[PDB]
């Protein structure tokens, strides 16, 4: 069904768990601002192709919008409207100054060459200039966009702005050279980490030595394993990707992983593993699973067989709401999507504050005020879940939307 309708609909089944005047319900039910743009470009043929650009603010109370671009053909504009207003209630909840943004291109970025994609990104941003800087709209990478795109697009923004203000502050995620940021590569599963950490802590259980099944193995999912390795010392025992999986009760090493997949293409097959399916990683007998491949892969009915103390939601809405209440009947302590994997827009602000400050951290800084940005997150979200006795994607909920609704009632916006 349609991902905004979708977005909407679990902004009002939690909206019964807060005070919240419905003048604001209805506010945060539709976004502020949307721009569909022509984004032309010269082919390589030397025909002129138009692609359909989208550019997404939901909500800007709190402060500049936040969110990233994506490039696919099957891209639509409900999806950006549905993952822009995600993208509120994620900066809300760790508390940043963002609002909500997201941006899109209908395009299959496969058939295009260097060249094309360089023009598509420098016409994307002379299509949506008016409507996005520093202090307006940041845009970041995501699904088929990378930190040379993300450069490639800082550059026109420079050259439209005449450098008359920051120009790196634009846009997050490009390369360190023009501005970049030290620890953007491991944001999101080191922001993961941080809050199976803390989830350990609130369910008084010692990771150094436990079981984690991390499903897909991309930017995400493989640092997601190795930090949880090394960091919270933990046994990995399966491991998959869109192929298949593979199974090992005494342990599985990422960096072998990663590198058998980096050359047979899948991590199937690999020495001295049982070979599983993707629907039976979820299914296994672990302490934390950590789904980070796709949407919607715990409904209910594979929930009744998840037996994980700890969810935790790397991918974005990798679980159904009917699979919520499985989960929580069973007594499993769920980490919400949109606070689980919150550290990559975290360091994306942090890269934006070095930006605009003229002045760069250093790779301990970045992590220790990590940490304490997730840590607070987290024990916010858990106190409002145990206190209120309320699902944890539900008590995530009660925090952002409460932080908006104050920033709009603050601002005069809505008057109840
Ligand atoms: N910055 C980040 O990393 C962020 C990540 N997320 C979410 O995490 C997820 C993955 O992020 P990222 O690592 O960047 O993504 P990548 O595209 O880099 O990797 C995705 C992984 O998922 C695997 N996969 C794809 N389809 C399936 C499937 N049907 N069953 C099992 N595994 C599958 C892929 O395997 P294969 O290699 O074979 O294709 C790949 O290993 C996404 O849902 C994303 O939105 C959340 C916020 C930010």
């Amino acid at each position: 069904i349609d991902p905004f309708e979708m977005a909407v609909k679990q902004l009002e089944r939690a909206a019964q768990y807060m005070d919240i005047s419905e003048e604001a319900l209805e506010w945060l039910k539709k976004p502020m601002r949307i721009v569909e743009v022509s984004v032309p470009i010269e082919m390589d043929d030397g025909s002129v192709k138009v692609f359909t650009g989208f550019r997404v603010q939901h909500n800007w109370a709190r402060g500049p919008t936040k969110g990233g671009i994506r490039w696919h053909p099957a891209e639509t504009l409900s999806t950006v409207k549905a993952l822009a207003t995600f993208m509120t209630w994620k900066v809300a909840v760790v508390d940043l100054p963002y609002g909500g943004g997201k941006g899109g291109i209908i395009v299959n970025p496969k058939e295009l060459s260097e060249r094309e994609q360089e023009r598509l990104a420098r016409a994307y941003i002379r299509a949506v200039y008016d409507v996005i800087g520093p202090w307006t709209d940041i845009p970041a990478p995501d699904v088929y966009t990378n930190p040379k795109i993300m450069g490639w697009m800082m550059d026109e923004y420079e050259t439209i702005m005449r450098r008359k203000g920051p120009a790196f502050g634009v846009i997050t995620g490009k390369p360190l050279s023009i501005g970049g940021s030290l620890g953007r590569g491991t944001a999101t599963a080191q922001g993961a980490i941080f809050t199976i950490r803390e989830a350990a802590k609130a369910l008084g259980i010692d990771l150094k030595g436990k079981k984690i099944a991390v499903q897909g193995y991309g930017n995400a999912g493989y640092y997601t394993a190795k930090l949880a390795k090394e960091q919270l010392g933990m046994t990995v025992v399966a491991v998959s990707d869109s192929r298949g999986g593979i199974y090992n009760p005494d342990g599985l090493d990422p960096d072998e992983v990663l590198k058998w997949k980096r050359e047979h293409g899948s991590v199937k097959d690999f020495p001295g593993a049982t070979n599983i399916t993707n629907e039976e990683l979820l299914e296994l007998e672990v302490d934390v699973l950590a789904p980070a491949a796709i949407e919607e892969v715990i409904t209910e009915k594979n929930a009744d067989n998840i037996k994980a103390k700890i969810v935790a939601e790397v991918a974005n809405g990798p679980v159904t709401p009917e699979a919520d209440d499985i989960l929580r009947e069973k007594g499993i302590l769920q980490i919400p999507d949109f606070l689980c994997n919150a550290g990559g827009v975290t360091v994306s602000y942090f890269e934006w504050v070095q930006n605009i400050n003229g002045y760069y951290w250093t790779e301990e800084e970045v992590r220790e005020k990590l940490d304490k940005k997730m840590t607070k997150a987290f024990w916010e979200v858990y106190n409002t879940h145990k206190d209120k006795n309320i699902h944890m994607r539900d008590a995530a909920y009660v925090v952002a939307v409460s932080r908006v609704y104050q920033a709009m009632k603050d601002r005069g916006w809505v008057k109840k």
